[PDB]
């Protein structure tokens, strides 16, 4: 009620501060587009706004924005790379303008993102300051800090308008909450593969890429409510992307105050946006977000999140045989600390809240 009321005000977003981020980033991204134009082998690529500021869920500032690079690819082959169901070798069926960044029958993400960077790094230097960040082993971002404040995530993503993969036939399910007639319309969109790479051991799998649906995130997150008219009124707010906004919140809390021991290092905000969005399926009906009970549904929020954490399972939301919280990617041990760290915060109203 009026506590978390209190946290979501400090966590709004200034309408000045939106506007310049949006014309430095505006900037530095057409510029990359224009000059990524010219290599023949990224003639297509185009831009695709993604992630939290373009769903409105961005916190506290606007300094982290997230772009896909999209490039379309026709024509396109994926084998399952071991059963992981999110990750794929690409290859291609029977003039390829991608013929440079084959290995074998198979497109190597890392040389592909390899060269998108330096194309990037190369351009760097030319109005605005902005620094490339290191790069992080098995992301598929490339990341620009303009002016020492805005960070932009930059991924490669190629297109494919082929039905998506049998991995996410049983995923998306929205049916009860914004319908079957629109899971159908969501499906014949295309889907997007980042060079992100599986882990294998202390490595990678280095020509592997990953499934991506931001896309359809933010399409949900941008006409979430049963009620097609959800939050176009003052008679129908709901709750639900303050819910997310103040999961957000939580998490990145307590990664900050337990930073002396870097204890919760391995868990994201993407975690909190998946579980937010199984509890919408779980909750379909505007009348269960209703701003009276902000209250009851962030309890909502974080106690399908603890449960997550118990079970150490977390499906991703289009993907349900990829678990986010697998031993492969997290430890048990982080995962026994943070449940009980958010169980304390719960049992005592959230005393990481409070001013
Ligand atoms: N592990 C992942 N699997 C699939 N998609 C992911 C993953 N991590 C991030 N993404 C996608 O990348 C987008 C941007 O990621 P990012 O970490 O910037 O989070 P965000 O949703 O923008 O929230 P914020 O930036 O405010 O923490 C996400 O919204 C999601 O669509
Ligand atoms: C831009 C951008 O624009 N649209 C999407 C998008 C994007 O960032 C992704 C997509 N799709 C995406 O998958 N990101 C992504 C980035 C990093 C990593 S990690 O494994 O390095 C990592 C794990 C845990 C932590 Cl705590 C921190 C890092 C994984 C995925
Ligand atoms: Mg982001
Ligand atoms: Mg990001
Ligand atoms: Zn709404």
């Amino acid at each position: 009620a009026s506590k978390l009321r209190a946290v979501l005000e400090k966590l709004k977003l200034s309408r000045d501060d939106i506007s310049t981020a949006a014309g430095m980033v505006k900037g530095v991204v057409d510029h990359l587009l224009l000059r990524l134009k010219c290599d023949s082998a990224f003639r297509g690529v185009g831009l695709l706004n993604t992630g939290s500021y373009y769903e409105h869920v961005k916190i506290s500032a606007p300094n982290e924005f997230d772009v896909m690079f999209k490039l379309e690819v026709p024509r396109i082959q994926l084998e399952e790379y071991s059963n992981t169901r999110a990750y794929y070798f690409v290859k291609f069926k029977r003039e390829n303008p991608l013929s440079q960044f084959l290995e074998g029958e198979i497109l190597s993400a890392s040389k592909m993102l390899s060269k998108f960077r330096k194309i990037i790094k190369e351009e760097i230097n030319d109005d605005t300051d902005v620094i490339m960040k290191r790069k992080r082993g098995g992301s598929p971002a490339v990341t620009l800090l303009i002016s020492e404040k805005i960070s932009v995530d930059i991924t490669l993503a190629l297109e494919s308008k082929s039905s998506w993969p049998a991995s996410t036939q049983e995923g998306l399910r929205i049916q009860n909450w914004l319908s079957a007639k629109v899971r159908k319309q969501l499906r014949l969109k295309p889907f997007y593969l980042v060079p992100k790479h599986a882990k294998e051991g202390n490595g990678f799998q280095e020509e592997t890429w990953r499934l991506s649906f931001s896309h359809i995130e933010k399409e949900i997150l941008n006409n979430h409510g049963k009620s097609k008219t959800c939050c176009e009124n003052k008679e129908e707010k709901c709750c639900r992307k303050d819910c997310l906004k103040l999961m957000k919140y939580l998490l990145e809390q307590l990664k900050e105050r337990f930073k002396d021991k870097k204890h919760l290092d391995k868990f994201s905000s993407y975690h909190v946006k998946t579980a937010f969005f199984h509890v919408c399926t779980q909750n379909p009906q505007d009348s269960q977000w209703d701003r009276k009970d902000l209250g009851l549904c962030f309890d909502n929020c974080v106690t399908y999140f603890l449960q997550c954490l118990r079970t150490e399972k977390l499906e991703n939301y289009f993907i349900p045989e990829f678990n986010l919280f697998s031993s492969n990617l997290i430890d048990k041990r982080s995962k026994e600390f943070l449940t009980k760290q958010i169980e304390y915060e719960r049992n005592n109203e959230f005393p990481v809240f409070d001013e």
